[PDB]
């Protein structure tokens, strides 16, 4: 398991949590020195548990699929909650089985569905450590509309930060003040699968992408990533979605 406590949290302790999260995901090989997530894991070993504690010390446990860093569900006191999707239902066969009751959320875990449920795009939802504190607190008691926004915050401040150093740094900058994600942050989130694929395809193609990936940079400028010498590949991305899952 991995843990993070909002009480006394700072950029360093958050950085340690994101390091722990990354290090808890298994891999047998690296591609261009980036860990390649496994094609599959059978049984309960597929799921990592993240223990998150809000400022008051109340906690939820979040179940994460270690092959794709997708959040499947979470436990709050004696109630488990899972996304309304086959991968999440499968996860519910292995984690939080001791919950007194299980609620299936009225949406799947993908960004478009969560944004519909929340009533707003994540362009408009502030993120940061204070927002994460709020998100944990919200998830402690069932409210499906509120939970959608909370889960958008949760996914970005955990999984997406694990996947991209830039996003981790963006949250560290929001340690004591929330701010909506940069357009670059959104671009990277939307491009993780694509980047992961092209970095793997580059292995037998002299480091060259078969298809360029279009991103937005830190200054709001759109750019094409064409090969593995790009800063996105050398410095930023920290985990690759296995092409067998793309
Ligand atoms: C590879 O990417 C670099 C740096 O982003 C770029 O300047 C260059 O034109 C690209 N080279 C090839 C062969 O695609």
């Amino acid at each position: 398991d991995v843990s993070f406590r909002l009480s006394g949290a700072d950029p360093s302790s958050y950085g340690m949590f994101i390091k722990d999260l990354r290090n808890a995901l298994p891999h047998t090989e690296k591609v261009y020195n980036i860990p390649l997530l496994l094609p599959s894991v059978s049984g309960a070993g597929r799921y990592l548990l993240m223990h998150l504690f809000n400022y008051d010390g109340n906690t939820i446990t979040v179940a994460v699929d270690v092959t794709n860093v997708y959040i499947m569900g979470y436990l709050a006191l004696t109630t488990s909650y899972f996304f309304n999707e086959p991968a999440a239902d499968l996860a519910s066969q292995y984690v939080f089985r001791s919950a007194r009751r299980k609620i299936t959320l009225p949406y799947s875990g993908n960004y478009e569905r969560l944004q519909i449920a929340a009533g707003k795009p994540r362009e408009k939802i502030p993120i940061g450590l204070p927002a994460l504190d709020t998100a944990i607190s919200t998830l402690l008691h069932y409210d499906s509309t509120a939970a959608a926004g909370a889960l958008l915050v949760l996914i970005q401040t955990t999984a997406e930060a694990a996947r991209f150093k830039y996003i981790e740094q963006q949250i560290q900058e929001r340690a004591y003040r929330d701010e909506v994600p940069s357009s670059a942050t959104i671009s990277l989130e939307n491009s993780w699968s694509g980047l992961s694929k092209q970095i793997q395809l580059a292995q037998g193609n002299n480091g060259v992408f078969r298809t360029p990936t279009v991103l937005v940079d830190s200054k709001g400028n759109r750019v094409q990533i064409t090969n593995v010498t790009s800063n996105v590949v050398t410095s930023n991305i920290q985990l690759l979605l296995n092409t067998k899952n793309i």
